[PDB]
């Protein structure tokens, strides 16, 4: 198990737009295309990512190519926030790999929420974080990929996803 692995199961694959758990455009290994309702401004997104003229299907290549990119984005977005850093880099590689997770899921904008369970996970306070990781907009719209990452970040074994 690795991020990437984590995350291709969280998100799932598939090679044609489709709408995410929010009703957004998509497409891929959860790469989110637009937030607008329209699909036109979704494929447009679409071939601006992929570099061609794609009327809404990619390949399994493409899919993984921008995988990897959104991968690294969200590595590179944790490490260039000031609040995200100090807690990222006091975590093992485990639990580094449910915060990438997260950013991958909900972007920056979405965990600046999430101060107090940052603190208690840098203060290695796994139950306690876990408890309040919970008490979340997150957990009660997508409990079952919370309750895995959440796992993660309790345990720090790949228990939750070693399974699946
Ligand atoms: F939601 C979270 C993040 F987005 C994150 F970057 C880190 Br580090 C976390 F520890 C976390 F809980």
């Amino acid at each position: 198990m690795n991020i990437f692995e984590m995350l291709r199961i969280d998100e799932g694959l598939r090679l044609k737009i489709y709408k995410d758990t929010e009703g957004y455009y998509t497409i891929g290994i959860g790469h989110l295309l637009t937030k607008s309702p329209s699909l036109n401004a979704a494929k447009s997104e679409l071939d601006k990512a992929i570099g061609r003229n794609t009327n809404g299907v990619i390949t399994k290549d493409e899919a993984e190519k921008l995988f990897n990119q959104d991968v690294d984005a969200a590595v590179r977005g944790i490490l260039r926030n000031a609040k995200l850093k100090p807690v990222y880099d006091s975590l093992d590689a485990v639990r580094r790999a449910a915060a990438i997770n997260m950013v991958f899921q909900m972007g920056e904008t979405g965990v600046a929420g999430f101060t107090n369970s940052l603190r208690m996970l840098q203060q290695k306070r796994w139950d306690e974080a876990a408890v309040n990781l919970a008490k979340s907009r997150w957990y009660n719209q997508t409990p079952n990929r919370a309750k895995r990452v959440i796992t993660t970040f309790r345990t720090g074994t790949w228990d939750a996803y070693k399974n699946l």
